[PDB]
């Protein structure tokens, strides 16, 4: 038996979908991400309202790749004022630190079967950029990404 994930009371989870290699790429070297405006909004409120009681994690997945590439967990707050042109779109918005904490191929098929009740019960493997998971989906999908082999 495996009942570490099923344990973890306190957590958020959110997908990030990204369109660029060169971002992921980017993202793991330097422990760095941007999202739109929006996402970078509902990220950075996430995190504050956290308060380092847990953990906000991020599920990256390449848009059209058809599979997850790894977790990173969110260790700042945004910045919105940072220097331009360092992503894929040469006018994304700020910066905020993470932590790649796991980096490897999650096919989809592994995953679709979990569904998301905020998102009208669709897989999460067919969700959208920072898309909130609940925890207890969250649960079962880090389960299966730390066992995949
Ligand atoms: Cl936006």
């Amino acid at each position: 038996e495996n009942l570490y994930f099923q344990h973890m009371k306190h957590g958020r989870v959110f997908i990030i979908k990204s369109y660029s290699e060169d971002d992921i790429h980017r993202s793991i070297k330097y422990n760095i991400w941007c999202s739109t405006e929006h996402g970078n909004k509902r990220l950075d409120a996430a995190y504050r309202s956290m308060n380092g009681k847990g953990p906000v994690y991020l599920l990256f997945s390449v848009n059209g790749s058809g599979h997850f590439c790894g977790v990173a967990e969110m260790k700042s707050a945004v910045d919105y004022n940072t220097c331009a042109g360092v992503w894929s779109q040469d006018k994304w918005k700020g910066r905020f630190d993470v932590r790649w904490i796991f980096v490897k191929d999650v096919p989809n098929s592994q995953l679709r079967h979990i569904r998301l009740e905020n998102n009208e019960n669709k897989p999460v493997t067919n969700s959208r950029d920072t898309q909130e998971v609940p925890l207890e989906k969250a649960k079962q999908v880090l389960k299966i990404i730390a066992s995949y082999k």
